[PDB]
């Protein structure tokens, strides 16, 4: 399977508050797998020394629970009195059941000249890139 | 740790036979490692089914044993009526300690503007690029 990660960041950091988002949209499962490894991202030790050079006061209430509830905006709208979230760059990954422990990841190339609401769309089904990988129905 | 991988793959196959090195001038260990480290490689069956789909015949003897002390041909040499192997792909890998299981892998960028003679030489120690990592 081919799984594509892509990362959109803040503008600017206003008054000490910065972002950023992940989007995986040829995966698929239920809310409560989005959950579930929701709960999971909270605990993890890699991300937080990642995060605690970065200047993160909090790490551990960066990710937000709701993030499986809300819906998500389109790629290039914005909050109101809030400038859209720009696109940093976007990674590829291959993975197969044949070796679990090779894990490739590689920065997708030409996105730019890519339909990229197009693609980042999570519901979307038709992305000439992005592709649906339907996992179990939970 | 940076450790710099080298493809040099033979321009054409002739009846059948194919060739290329695999260069690794960073890493600096002894020659009874790297006579154990080709003893490990012989038995891999990954890189061996890897070549079963190529056309490979017979992936368990296409290691060289001697590869550790046969000297080794400088880069753009070659042997008598042989072309020159060409260097196809140049991949460079970060190792952290810390971290075993995450093996980043990327290509080496704009290889075609640094002389690759004196960077993939085996014995030397003042590599632009590929730096002495000593084992």
């Amino acid at each position: 399977h081919k799984i594509h990660f892509f990362f959109t960041l803040k503008p600017e950091a206003v008054q000490g508050k910065y972002g950023f988002h992940v989007l995986i949209p040829g995966l698929k499962m239920a809310a409560s797998t989005k959950k579930s490894i929701i709960a999971s991202l909270q605990h993890d030790a890699t991300v937080q020394k990642i995060l605690h050079e970065q200047g993160v006061a909090n790490p551990e209430s960066c990710l937000d629970p709701h993030s499986a509830s809300v819906p998500s905006l389109l790629y290039g709208s914005s909050k109101l009195n809030h400038r859209p979230y720009q696109l940093k760059t976007g990674f590829e990954l291959v993975f197969d059941s044949s070796d679990p422990d090779y894990i490739p990841i590689h920065q997708i190339k030409n996105i730019e000249s890519y339909n990229l609401v197009s693609e980042l769309s999570l519901t979307n089904e038709q992305g000439s890139l992005v592709r649906p990988v339907y996992c179990a129905a939970d």
